[PDB]
This record gives structure tokens, C-alpha cells and sequence, in this order.
């Protein structure tokens, strides 16, 4: 059934080429999250995308734990991924976040654990701590030293593999760098879609040995209202249209489908049952390489998410070319 194909990570591990994401906007329930991945699950999603970030860590949980009391899945068929936020990047901070987020799955390991953004943040009880405004309060902590914790993650059987996110290419060869480096980075899951499909990133990871994971593959929620405002919307784009119009297949899928054929793992985000069991047919067509051809002249660089809040930070990712 090849809706359950796996990418080899350098490690060793597996990961289903396609993943559930978990995120969306703070205004939705996190319960929603709960009745999405149980029919994520049944549809036959099997790696499930989460973060400390998302607070839905219990939701998913619960969700992941009934399919598996049901007969549905094993644990072992689910690939849970969580990421160490921001605000935990000190090394003393990277187990007892990610034994939390356990605690809160109530299961006994992640498959993957990355670190969430190369930019370290203060710690304490704001997620993202402001001053007496606007900008985010910036915390200097070494990415190696934060990699040496999580690399300490895996060691404890906590996470079966480590990896990183939203990464530039300067950032993963500091890592890959690193003297005394026991484990890669298996992943740099980054925004990927066909308005910024990450061709030199791509070539990079992959000579790298790197599995690049996509996400916002579909257009991201677009907020706040100033990037919905006036980023183009994937899904409407008319040439992707096209091409799901030739095929017989929605826009999603199309975008969905490029991200498989270049060996991306691409994540997708429905809570509604009816897309939830659509992107799972990604699997079902293929598209010919003067498709792929064709979507790759959408790209334009253009970013969903620039994360604002960490410009002006030492480790801002994204700069550089890539
Ligand atoms: N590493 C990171 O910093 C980071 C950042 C962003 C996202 N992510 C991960 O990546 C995942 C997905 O990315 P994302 O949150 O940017 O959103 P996304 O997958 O790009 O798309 C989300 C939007 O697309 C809609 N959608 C889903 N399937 C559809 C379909 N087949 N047809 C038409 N519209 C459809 C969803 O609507 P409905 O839900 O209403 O169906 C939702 O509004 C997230 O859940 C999160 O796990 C990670
Ligand atoms: C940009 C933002 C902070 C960063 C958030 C973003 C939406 C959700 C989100 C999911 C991630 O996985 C990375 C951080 C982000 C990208 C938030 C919406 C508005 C808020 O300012």
C-alpha cells in the first residue's frame, strides 16, 4: 500500500513521506487537533507533525493513544515529531522539555525531536517573551551546544532521531561541523512549496545526506491578516490549477505530488475530514517530468512564514541565499 512509504533517515529510522501537520491558528480548540488526527490516523496518515509550540501535545496524545486501544495502529506504525521551542534551546533545558512533552503524550518516546528554530530565545513563562514592546527578547545560547542536548535526547532513547528546522545551509554545516558530532541532523523540515520550492537548499541536504520535510507545502493558514493580506494563495494558483485540471486532481494534490517527486517529505494540515482523506491520495497519480518542469517556474521566493520575531537575532536563518 504505498500510502505507507517510508524515506530512509541517515540514522537508520524511517519516516513516511508524507506527515499529518498539527498546527492551527490560536483561535481553534486545540480539540480539534484531537478529532483530526484520530481521522488522520484512520485515513492512514501515520507521522504525525506537532511542537511544544502548538499546546495540543495532550490533544494528539489522546488522539494517538485511542487509535492505538482500538486496534487501528501500533506504536510503532505512528511517527510522532515534536520540536524543542525556542525558549528552551540551553542545553539544561532541552531534556526536561522534551521528558514534558511526553509526560503530556503520556507516550514514551518521539520519533522525532528537532530544534524548532536555530534562534535561541529567553527562557521563562512567556513562549515568546516581548519587551515593554514588540520585539521578542533574544537569548545567546550556542546551536551546538543546544545539538550535543538533543544528540543526548537520542542517546536516552527519548527520540528515536534528532533533527533541526528552518536551518540555512551556514547553520546545518555548523552542526555537521561540529567537532565531536555523534549524529546528523536526519531532517530540515522548511517551508516548501512551489512559490519557494528550495532548489539550492534541496541540493544541499540531499549531497548532505539530509531528508529536507516540507511544510506550508499547501499555502500555510496565511496569518496574521498583514501575509493573507497580500501573499499569493497557492491553492487558487491558476497554472496549478491547470495541471490538477489535466490530471483530475485538486490543486492540493498537485502541490502535494511535486514535493513527493523530488524526495521531499512534504506535511499537510486538514481538519476536515473530506481534505484529510484527499491529500491522502497523493499517493494515487503521478506527474511527468515536463509537470514538475512547469511548476518549478511558480518559484519567486516569497516566504509564509519569516518569523518576525527573531529579525535583527544573530542566528536569523533567513538572510542568506539559503
Ligand atoms: N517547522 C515549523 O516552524 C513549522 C511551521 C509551519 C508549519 N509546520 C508544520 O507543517 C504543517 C502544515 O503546514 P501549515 O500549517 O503551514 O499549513 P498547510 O499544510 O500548508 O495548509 C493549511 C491550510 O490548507 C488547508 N487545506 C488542507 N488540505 C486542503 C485541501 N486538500 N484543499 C484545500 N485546502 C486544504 C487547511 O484547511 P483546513 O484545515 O480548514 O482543512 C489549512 O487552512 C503544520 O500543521 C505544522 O505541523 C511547521
Ligand atoms: C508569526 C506568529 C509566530 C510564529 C508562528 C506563527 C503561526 C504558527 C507557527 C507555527 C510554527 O510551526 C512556527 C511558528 C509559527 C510560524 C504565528 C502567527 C502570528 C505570530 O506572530
Amino acid at each position: 500500500d504505498p500510502k505507507f512509504q517510508r524515506v530512509a533517515l541517515s540514522d537508520g529510522h524511517f519516516i513516511p513521506v508524507l506527515g499529518f501537520g498539527t498546527y492551527a491558528p490560536e483561535e481553534v480548540p486545540k480539540s480539534k487537533a484531537m478529532e483530526a488526527t484520530k481521522i488522520a490516523i484512520d485515513a492512514g496518515f501515520r507521522h504525525i507533525d506537532s511542537a511544544y509550540f502548538y499546546k495540543n501535545e495532550k490533544e494528539v496524545g489522546l488522539a494517538i493513544r485511542s487509535k492505538i486501544a482500538d486496534g487501528t495502529v501500533k506504536r510503532e506504525d505512528i511517527f510522532y515529531t515534536s520540536k524543542l521551542w525556542c525558549t528552551f534551546h540551553r542545553p539544561e533545558l532541552v531534556r526536561p522539555s522534551l521528558e514534558d512533552s511526553l509526560k503530556n503524550l503520556q507516550l514514551d518516546y518521539v520519533d522525532l525531536y528537532i530544534i524548532h528554530f536555530p534562534t535561541a530565545l529567553k527562557p521563562g513563562v512567556e513562549i515568546i517573551p516581548t519587551d515593554e514592546h514588540g520585539k521578542a527578547i533574544f537569548d545567546t545560547v550556542d546551536i551546538c551546544a543546544t545539538w550535543e542536548a538533543m544528540e543526548k535526547c537520542k542517546d536516552a532513547g527519548l527520540a528515536k532521531s534528532i533533527g533541526v528546522s528552518n536551518f540555512n545551509r551556514r547553520q546545518l554545516e555548523m552542526i555537521l561541523n561540529k567537532p565531536g558530532l555523534k549524529y546528523k541532523p536526519v531532517c530540515n523540515q522548511v517551508e516548501c512549496h512551489p512559490y519557494l520550492n528550495q532548489g539550492k537548499l534541496l541540493e544541499f541536504c540531499k549531497s548532505k545526506g539530509i531528508v529536507l520535510v516540507a511544510y506550508s507545502a499547501l499555502g500555510s493558514h496565511r496569518e496574521p491578516e498583514w501575509v493573507d493580506q497580500s501573499a499569493p494563495v497557492l491553492l487558487e494558483d491558476p497554472l496549478i490549477g491547470a495541471l490538477a485540471k489535466k490530471h483530475q486532481q485538486t490543486p492540493a494534490l498537485i502541490a502535494l505530488r511535486y514535493q513527493l517527486q523530488r524526495g521531499i517529505v512534504v506535511l499537510a494540515k486538514s481538519f476536515t475530514e473530506k481534505r484529510i482523506k484527499e491529500n491522502i491520495q497523493v499517493f494515487e497519480f503521478q506527474l511527468p517530468s515536463e509537470d514538475m518542469k512547469v511548476i518549478d517556474s511558480l518559484n519567486r521566493n516569497f516566504r509564509y512564514v519569516t518569523a518576525d520575531f527573531a529579525i535583527g537575532h544573530p542566528n536569523y536563518p533567513f538572510s542568506d541565499e539559503y
